[PDB]
C-alpha cells in the first residue's frame, strides 16, 4: 500500500517521508524480510514433514501426470520469482551504472548477484521440468481415456513422468532445481548482515566478524597444503583396499577428502583406517598418517588462534563500524 | 550479543537444509533434516559434535541433492567455528582493556 501511495502521490506528505534515507533503508529492509517470509512460507506445508512417502504418487485428479503436480508453480512461487526479478533488475542497473568492474569490487554485490543467479537457475531448472510435465500431460488428455492410467502402457518417454521420487533420474531438472533452490535460500539469509551495520550493538560485531574471515582466508591456504598432502597420501595407501576395509574411508579421492574434512570436527571414526586383511603394515601406516594429520591440524588451528589473538592485541572497532 | 549473529547463521541453514531434505522423509538414513524441528535438532547438536555425517546421506541415487547437503552441512560447521572463533577472540580483547576487584566488592 505504501508503494501504491508513492505512485499516485509522489509529491505529498507521504512522498517526503518516504524519500527520507532512513525510510528508504527501512523499506528495503522491510521488503527483504517479506522475501524471507515468502521463502519460509513456501515450504510451510512441510514444517512437520510430508505425509506421503517418496515411494507413492498422489494425484489431485485421476488423469493427471504426477510430475505436473510436483512441478506446478503456486501463488507463493510466483511472488518469489517476481521478487528475484526485482532484485536482479536492481543489481543489473548497479552493474550498468556503477560499472562492470567497481560492481565486483564489493562483497555484497558479488554475493547478491551470486544468490540471485542461483535463484534464476533454480527457477529455470524447475521451469524446464514443468514444460516436460505439460508435454506428458498433453499426450494423456489428447490420446488416453483408459480409466485413470491403470491398464494403459504409456511410451517410456511419457511413462517416466508418472513415477515417484525414487524413480527420478539423478540429473533431471527437478532435482537440480531444489538442489540449487536450497543454496539460494541459505545465501538469502546471509543478506541479513547487510542491514546489521545500521545497528549500534550488532554493527560492530559484524565488522569484527568480517575481519576474522579475512584473517582465516590466508590461514586456510596453509591448511589446504596440509590437507592435500594427506588426502593424496592416504588415498594412495588405501585405494587398493576398496572391498577390504571396514568402510569406504580412503578408497577414492572423494572419500579421502570427505574423511579428512570431517576429521576437523571429530566426525570421522578411527575405523576409517582399519583393514579387513592381515596387512598390518599398511593399516599401522594409516593409523600414523591419520594420527599425524589430526595432530598437524590442531597445530595449524592452534597457530591460527594464537596469531589472530595477537593481531587484535595491536577504540578502533568503533571507527571501523562508524 | 554474539548469539544474535549465530542465530542468523543457524536459521539460514535450518531453513535451507530442511527445504533440501524435506521431500526425502523415508529416503534417508535418519530423520535429520526431514522436518524443521529435526533440522533444528541436527544443527544444534552439530555445535558439540553430536550430529553424525550420515545426517546428509540419502538412500536414493540423487547424488546432486546429497552432495549439496554435504557442502551445506560442511559450510555450516566451518561457519559456526568462525563465529565461535570470532567470539573467543573478541571477548579476549574486551578483557585486555584491578577492575574485577572493584566490580565484585
Ligand atoms: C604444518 C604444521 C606441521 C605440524 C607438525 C605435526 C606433527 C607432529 C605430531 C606428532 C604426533 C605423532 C602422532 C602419531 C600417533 C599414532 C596413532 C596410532 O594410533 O598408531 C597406532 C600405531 C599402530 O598401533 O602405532 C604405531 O605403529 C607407532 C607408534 C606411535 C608413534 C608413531 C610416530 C608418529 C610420527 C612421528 C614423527
Ligand atoms: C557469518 C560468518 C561467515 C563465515 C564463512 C564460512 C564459509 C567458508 C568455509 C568454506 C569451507 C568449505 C566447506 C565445504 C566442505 C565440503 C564437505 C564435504 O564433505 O563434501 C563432500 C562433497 C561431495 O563429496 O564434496 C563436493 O562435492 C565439493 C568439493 C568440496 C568443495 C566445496 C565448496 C564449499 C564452499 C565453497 C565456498
Ligand atoms: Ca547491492
Amino acid at each position: 500500500f505504501l508503494a501504491i501511495g508513492y505512485w499516485i502521490a509522489p509529491c505529498s506528505r507521504l512522498g517526503k517521508i518516504l524519500r527520507s534515507p532512513f525510510m528508504k533503508f527501512v523499506a528495503h529492509a522491510a521488503s527483504f524480510i517479506i522475501f524471507l517470509g515468502l521463502l519460509v512460507f513456501n515450504a510451510s506445508d512441510r514444517f512437520e514433514g510430508i505425509t506421503t512417502l517418496p515411494n507413492i504418487t498422489v494425484t489431485d485428479y485421476p488423469k493427471q501426470i504426477f510430475r505436473v503436480k510436483t512441478t506446478q508453480f503456486t501463488w507463493t512461487e510466483m511472488l518469489i520469482m517476481v521478487w528475484v526479478l526485482g532484485m536482479m533488475w536492481s543489481e543489473c542497473k548497479e552493474l550498468w551504472l556503477e560499472g562492470p568492474r567497481e560492481y565486483i569490487l564489493q562483497l555484497w554485490n558479488v554475493l547478491d548477484f551470486g544468490m540471485l543467479s542461483i535463484f534464476i537457475a533454480a527457477f529455470t531448472a524447475r521451469f524446464l521440468a514443468f514444460l516436460q510435465a505439460t508435454k506428458a500431460q498433453q499426450y494423456v488428455d489428447s490420446y488416453v481415456q483408459e480409466s485413470d492410467l491403470s491398464e494403459v502402457t504409456l511410451p517410456p518417454e511419457i511413462q517416466y513422468f508418472t513415477y515417484a521420487r525414487d524413480k527420478w533420474l539423478p540429473s533431471d531438472p527437478q532435482i537440480i532445481s531444489e538442489g540449487l533452490y536450497a543454496i539460494a535460500v541459505v545465501l538469502s539469509f546471509s543478506r541479513i548482515a547487510y542491514i546489521l551495520p545500521a545497528n549500534e550493538s550488532f554493527g560492530p560485531l559484524q565488522i569484527s566478524l568480517g575481519r576474522t574471515v579475512k584473517d582465516i582466508f590466508k590461514f586456510m591456504v596453509l591448511f589446504i597444503m596440509v590437507f592435500f598432502a594427506f588426502m593424496i597420501g592416504m588415498f594412495i595407501l588405501y585405494s587398493y583396499y576398496l572391498g577390504a576395509k571396514v568402510n569406504a574411508a580412503f578408497t577414492t579421492v572423494e572419500e579421502s577428502f570427505k574423511t579428512l574434512f570431517w576429521s576437523i570436527f571429530g566426525l570421522s571414526e578411527v575405523t576409517s583406517v582399519v583393514l579387513k586383511y592381515d596387512h598390518k603394515f599398511i593399516e599401522n601406516i594409516g593409523y600414523v598418517l591419520y594420527g599425524i594429520y589430526n595432530v598437524t591440524m590442531v597445530v595449524v588451528l592452534l597457530n591460527m588462534l594464537i596469531a589472530m589473538i595477537n593481531s587484535s592485541y595491536q577504540d578502533d572497532s568503533d571507527v571501523e563500524w562508524k
